[PDB]
Order: C-alpha cells, then structure tokens, then sequence
C-alpha cells in the first residue's frame, strides 16, 4: 500500500496530516499548516556545529569535581545521549511512513536531522572530559536506571511501527497469519500514533528540560561551561521540537485535520494524562539516582523535583490536559537566562 | 523484531552495515568504516540555503526563451524535482530500518536531509520564473514521460520496504497469510537491497548529471544564471551522495562487510548491469523528449546522448561493472567548470 511516490495527482492541501495518500511531489510554495514550514525555516536558521564550541576547558572542571558531582554530571549526560539517540532515528522510521502532506514530511526529517547534531555534540563533550569514552557509551545500554526509561519510551515508537507494517501490508479487517488471529484496525493504528506523539512531547518538553536544569546548574557555578554552551544550542532546538509535536497533537485533537481523530483523542485522554504522570514520576525517581551519593550547590533532589512538577504542569496545559500538580512558581528562575 | 533502541550491549565495530542488530547508542568517537563519518562532516560543511541565491534575474531570461527552450528548461527542472522528491524521503524510510552501525545510520539521515534542501531549492526557482507554480508541480505527477522513470525508480525502494516489513514481523521461513503462501528469505531481502543501492547509484551518479548538463548549458549562454548557481551547490552535494552509495556497494561486494553479500553480489551482477543499461537508455529516450520541439546552442539530442554514454561508463567502472559503451572522451568539457 505504501509508495515512495504515489502516482495519483492529489490536492495536497486537502490531505490529512497522517494516514492519507503518501506525499509524491515535494513542493514548498503552499502549506496546509504553515506552522511546519516556519519550523523548517527556524531550524535551518539555527544550524550549528558541535566543534565550534570550545569544550577543552571542561576536562579540568570534570577532574576537579568530587566523585558524586562527577556522577551527577556523567549520569545526566548519559541520559541525554540515550534520549537523542532514540530521537535521532525514531521520527524518520516512525512518523515519515504515515505523513500525507509535504510540509510535515520535511519538518519530521529536519527535526530528526537536528537530533543527529545533538547526538554528535554529546560525543564531542564525552571525548573531551573522560579518558575512555567506551565506558560511558557502554553504560548507557547496561544501566539499570537508564534501561527503565529507555524501553518505555521506545515502546511507543516500536508498537506504532510494527502496526504500521500490518496495515500497509493487509489493510483493515481480520487476517490469518499461520493460524494466528490478526485484526488490523485503522482507529487502533491511529490510536497508537496519538499516544506516541504524546510520549514524544513529554520526552522533549519535560524529560529533556529536567536535564537542561541539571546541566545549567553546573554552569551557574561556572563549571562545565563548554558543555553548557552546547546545551544552550540544544535547548533552543528542543523548543522547536516540542512546538511541532504540540501543534500536531492540538490539530488532531481539534478534529480540524481528521474528524475521526477528535473522537479518538477524547477516548484516550485518560491514558494520555496517565502517561504524562508516569513520565513525571520516572523523572522524580531519576533525581533520587542523580543525587544518590550527595548533592551540589544550587541543585538537590528536592529542588529538581519541584522543577519536574513546575514544567510538567505547563507542558500538559499546552496540550489541553488537566494539571496533575499544585500550580506553583518557578523554583529555579536562573534557568531562564540559559533559555 | 525491529527496535528503536536495541537493549543488547553489542560491539558496534563488528556489526555489519545492514541487517545486523539495529543501532542503539549513537556514538561518534569510533567508526567501522570511517568514510561515512567524513561524508557527514563534508556534507555538514557544505550547508547552504536556497534563499541566499538571487534567482530574481531568471524570470526575464525565462520569458525571453523561445517556446521550445522554455520546454527544455522546464522539463529538465521538473525531472530534477521528481528525482529529489523521491530522494528526500526514500533513504530514510528504506535504508534506515536496516542499518546496524551508527556512522552509516547518521549519514543516511544527513544524506536525506540534504535532499530536502535540494527540493526546497527547486521550489525557490519555480516560484521566481513562472506565474502559476501549480501547473509545474501538477505536471510532475501527470507527465507520461515523467511517470515512466518515476514508477521504475520507486519500485526498487518500495519492493525493499514491503519485504522489510515481512521480515521484521515474521523472520525467515515459509508463512501462511489468509491461506496465501509467503516465503520470507534473508538472502532474497538483501538481494532487494543491493539492487536498490545500484538503482540509487545510477539515479544520483548518472540521471542527475544528465540534468546538470542540461542546466549548465543555459548557464554557458549566460541564461538562467540563478538556477545554475543553485545547481552548482546541488551538484557538489550529489558527488558526496553517489560516493556514499559507491562505498556501500563496493564494501558489500567485496565480502568484507558481509561474506554472504559477496556471493549474492556476483549472482545478481547480470541484473545490475542490465539495470544501468535500461537507465542509460531511459535517459536517451528522455533527450528525445527534451529536444522534441528543437534544440539550443551547445546542446541537442546528439550531444546529450554522448554525455549519457560517457558518464555511464565512468560510474559503472567505479562499482566494478563492465562498460556498456565505447570508451570515449568528454563531449561537453565545459561542464567541468561547473563541477
Ligand atoms: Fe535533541
Ligand atoms: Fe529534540
Ligand atoms: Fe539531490
Ligand atoms: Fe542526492
């Protein structure tokens, strides 16, 4: 069913965002949703290379950090690398096969490209602060606390792609596979898409900004400044990324794109809320691991958990969800200088 | 079977290029094949925006062209747009799911990103030379001569992806689907990959350079100079693209990556040769359409067909194939100024 160039001459302005006729001609003179066009332009205007940031000073800082402050910084840096390793590949393998409008197709691909620059910047930092980078990269796969968030986040992607395959190959209806019962449903497939986008919105808008705060806390003490300068560029990119998933969710929810999405977006509003909750608690439990051996000036388990609730409320309000925590003010306002 | 983050701690240096364990951690301190790393760096170093090229002068040239010279330029520009519309999305949807080494995964994604810039540049040109861009973009889908090359090139992609889905969901062996006989084979799946890469190598290394010559022929007469300046940047990118598919083919063929690929690369050497032949003839027949209503100073059906054979020999020699045409010198040496 899927084609890398659909031969039908369709009006791309009336196609839905997802599950419509796959995009054939890539044109940029017209947009159904002009937000994705200007996200492309903003992201292109922000193009930066990791190597233009001097991280050479961060080796001295890192060796001077006490062992627990090393553990805080390295554990936070490894989580960032795991996160954008998944964000490097997943938007292309998962969203691209489903897009039916050209402006969104290009943004998803530009979005994923920006994540490879983020991934390369993490290598740049690691190479310049530790003696053996292999130890860092290998722990990312074999860290018990890291594998928890890793397999949960990827499942929203994998379940979408595996069901994408059943749909492109069979279509709707109940099918038989070696005697097994396979019932492919379009509503169930787009149910897995909406949830996936909700998960990715929490990843970029909530989980990553927890790490930014941890990275800038070192910057506030005038430590790991090369690292912080890079995170400043990552953060400015992340703002575009969460904005994109925000409009995608709101447009599908409003029924203007797909009216069938409106009913599905309400039917799964509970599990969307519950997803953001589990993500927030997972980040709280992560702070217990970060400060397992102690804390540092400007950041501890308590202060960070307040920033989790603070940012979680904001992001959930922008996607039309109810707030799960007390409406409180910013516990670390110094972070706004870096954003 | 596919996962956006494989949880096994594997030595990414010993993984094959394709069909191995999917990449988990994205690291850039080490490379199995360092060619893909330096292709990433070169492509990043070439980053350019379509809008920094002044095409405003090309509207006057285009309106001054006689009707057949309009037809030559517009037909060539539409083919370029069709070509890079497919190259915008296909490398991500088709190759990325199969890559098992991080340096190749990122290059495929950077490669596809550069193609979106190419696609955006074609819109930039079209917007500035014609009154109604819709007529141009709509003909790309509904052009009898364009649909010929369109459905042929995409088939190498689509057949690979559709079989990718059967393999990730079932694995090797014979399966039953609603009573139908489905026999998934790993050798057959990687047979469709090698051929696909051969097709994409001809696309970028042979078909596109036929269009470059047509575009620079206007530049030689001092016409459509904004257009030509952009094609200069496209061409410099295309050289990296064909180089990447060249190493991918040679490495698989040599058996150093996958020894099983070596035997398959020889077993399908005939259909690889035949594929490059059909592509060359398709480009020749295209020149009959380009110069259907007449020719122009510096380029006609005869001269272009000589450049087809000339470039086809070179590209086939670099992928270890036999030469199908007479070994002759460059018929349009002025093109080297633009490359
Ligand atoms: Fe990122
Ligand atoms: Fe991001
Ligand atoms: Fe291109
Ligand atoms: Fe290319």
């Amino acid at each position: 069913a899927y084609t890398t160039f659909s031969q039908t001459k369709n009006d791309q302005l009336k196609e839905p965002m997802f599950f419509g006729q796959p995009v054939n001609v890539a044109r940029y003179d017209q947009q159904k949703y002009d937000i994705f066009e200007k996200l492309i332009e903003k992201q292109l205007s922000f193009f930066w290379r990791p190597e233009e940031v001097d991280v050479s000073r961060d080796r001295i800082d890192y060796q001077a950090l006490p062992e627990h402050e090393k553990h805080i910084f390295i554990s936070n840096l490894k989580y960032q690398t795991l996160l954008d390793s998944i964000q490097g590949r997943s938007p292309n393998v998962a969203l691209l096969p489903l897009i039916s409008i050209p402006e969104l197709e290009t943004w998803v691909e530009t979005w994923a490209f920006s994540e490879t620059i983020h991934s390369r910047s993490y290598t740049h930092i690691i190479r310049n602060i530790v003696n053996d980078p292999s130890v860092v990269f290998d722990d990312i796969v074999t860290n018990e606390q890291i594998q928890k968030r890793a397999e949960g986040i990827s499942s929203y992607y994998d379940e979408l792609i595996e069901m994408t395959s059943y749909w492109h190959l069979l279509g709707e209806g109940t099918h038989t596979v070696n005697g097994k019962t396979v019932t492919v449903s379009l509503r169930e497939l787009k149910k897995k898409l909406y949830l996936c986008l909700m998960s990715v919105n929490a990843l970029e808008a909530i989980r990553f900004y927890v790490s930014f705060a941890c990275s800038f806390a070192f910057a506030e003490r005038e430590l790991m400044e090369g690292n912080a300068k890079i995170i400043r560029l990552i953060a400015r990119d992340e703002a575009l990324h969460l904005t994109g998933t925000q409009h995608m969710l709101n447009l599908l929810r409003s029924g203007a794109d797909d009216p069938e999405m409106a009913e599905i977006a309400e039917e799964c509003k509970q599990e969307c809320y519950d997803l953001f909750v589990q993500a927030a608690q997972q980040e709280k439990d992560w702070a217990d691991y970060l400060f397992r051996d102690g804390s540092m000036i400007g950041l501890n388990k308590d202060i960070l958990c307040q920033y989790v609730e603070y940012i979680t409320n904001i992001r959930m309000q922008a996607v039309g969800l109810d707030l799960p925590f007390q409406t409180r003010s910013n516990p670390i306002p110094w972070i706004n200088t870096w954003l």
